[PDB]
């Protein structure tokens, strides 16, 4: 929360875009008939409501502050799976077109509106929930639950994802699971709400991608089809296991009484035995013995080195870049291409003192000898390290491709669309990196203090850039 703001505000705004949201489907709904301009006219129009809704509820989730992350968190998954939705009805009306009621597309069209519709009913209750600290628990639950129910009836339907998820990131998924389920009976002798809430986020990160993994690993071509049907089948039952757990939550918190809290407690256990049959499932499918290439700490300081440097270079190859007035390259004379080279240039210096933060930081996590003597720590630090490393490098070629976006700029590029593109994902490139930094680490360490202040100055930086670029081409 920065500033006098008040969250109120959204809170009616996005109460009445979720209207609008409402009028929007029903009104597609019969834009199914027609021709492509009356159904365009809706779509879009569905666009700019969803773009407006995306637009109030970030700003509500400032309103909310850094002290609860769970109800920012919680928002934003709601308003994500009712985007998604909203993908899934405007691509089943693509095909599902220029066919009248009958047609079993379009009737699957229909079901898909009227999921639409309870969607939006989830986020009501999301809204709802997001107005009082006083009873966050049991809706956050809900969405949980019925989150989660949702997820299934997307496995039950046999479809090709894009890839098969390696069994090793799989299990480590299953062991987060595991650990995640412990924090939840945990929770539950809490108590708490908003331990509720936290815990519920967890979930809808955790096994979300539990389960979807689970799906792609098993549906691996070339390992054998029937390890694949067992792996389906156990993730079935784990699932159902976890919707039972989650029942049991609920009523828990409605009954305190320990007769539920036992029950929850050894029905825990029965889907964690579950889960070591997907561990078992897993470890049979992968053909392969060794993961960890090289230790945590040497890498991460290799990484530490190289994005200093790179990141120093992309600053002074950026300065390097000056505002000219030349229209023959840079197509476009607006002083809007200053006023932006001037923004990245900020941005490279940003990134710069991210990358120092980031420095200074993994410097104190090694100088603890964070990686552990016991080689558990040394595996799974070295699979952090090594997204990290992942993910500097990445983060160097966002701000690199900012480099070539800058100097295009000065070349002139005149549709804006490729510079956006990399601005935008030189800021989600940043989050992730700053996402594995703050893996496992004591949050009142000075090294995260720091690291957070160059993260934010990199926020910043792209609340410019974005901001630019919308100024950009008006």
């Amino acid at each position: 929360r920065e500033g006098a703001e008040t969250f109120a505000d959204h809170r009616e705004g996005i109460l009445k875009t979720a209207k609008v949201l409402v009028e929007d489907t029903k009104v597609l709904v019969q834009n199914a008939a027609g021709s492509q301009e009356k159904l365009a006219q809706a779509a879009q129009s569905s666009v700019a409501t969803i773009t407006r809704l995306a637009d109030v509820v970030k700003l509500g989730a400032a309103s909310l502050g850094a002290e609860d992350p769970e109800t920012q968190v919680v928002l934003i998954n709601a308003v994500k799976d009712v985007a998604k939705a909203l993908g899934d009805l405007i691509s089943a009306t693509k095909a599902a077109a220029g066919k009248v009621g009958d047609d079993p597309a379009v009737w699957q069209l229909k079901n898909s509106a009227k999921v639409m519709v309870t969607n939006v009913t989830s986020l009501l209750k999301t809204v709802k929930a997001v107005e009082d600290e006083a009873t966050k628990g049991t809706r956050a639950l809900e969405a949980t639950t019925e989150h989660i129910r949702q997820e299934l009836a997307v496995f039950c339907s046999p479809e090709p994802p894009a890839k098969t998820s390696t069994p090793e990131d799989f299990i480590r998924m299953t062991k987060g699971i595991t650990m995640a389920t412990a924090k939840a009976v945990a929770a539950g002798n809490s108590c708490r709400q908003e331990d509720v809430i936290a815990t519920a986020n967890l979930s809808r990160r955790a096994i979300a991608d539990m389960l979807r993994a689970c799906k792609e690993a098993a549906f691996h071509p070339e390992v054998a089809p029937d390890v694949r049907l067992r792996a389906l089948h156990y993730g079935r039952e784990c699932a159902n296991g976890y919707l039972e757990l989650l029942d049991h939550v609920l009523l828990t918190l409605q009954k305190p009484n320990p007769d539920l809290k036992q029950q929850l407690t050894g029905h825990s256990k029965r889907v964690a035995g579950s889960v070591t049959e997907l561990i078992q499932a897993a470890e049979a499918m992968k053909g392969t013995e060794w993961v960890d290439p090289e230790d945590p700490t040497v890498i991460a300081e290799n990484e530490l080195l190289g994005a200093a440097a790179a990141i120093e270079a992309a600053a002074k190859k950026l300065e390097q870049l000056k505002p000219r007035a030349k229209p023959k390259e840079a197509d476009e004379s607006l002083n809007f291409e200053e006023q932006i080279l001037e923004a990245v240039k900020s941005i490279a210096a940003a990134t710069s003192a991210l990358v120092k933060a980031a420095s200074a930081a993994q410097r104190e996590l090694v100088a603890q000898g964070k990686v552990g003597a016991i080689p558990a720590n040394a595996l799974d630090d070295g699979q952090w390290s090594q997204g990290l490393i992942s993910a500097a490098r990445m983060v160097a070629a966002a701000t690199n491709n900012l480099c070539e976006a800058a100097n295009a700029a000065v070349q002139g590029h005149a549709s804006q669309e490729k510079l956006i593109s990399s601005a935008k994902q030189v800021a989600a490139s940043t989050a992730q990196l700053l996402v594995a930094c703050k893996v496992k680490a004591d949050q009142d360490s000075e090294a995260m203090k720091r690291l957070q202040a160059a993260g934010n100055a990199v926020k910043r930086a792209s609340d410019n850039l974005v901001k630019a670029a919308q100024k950009a081409a008006a």
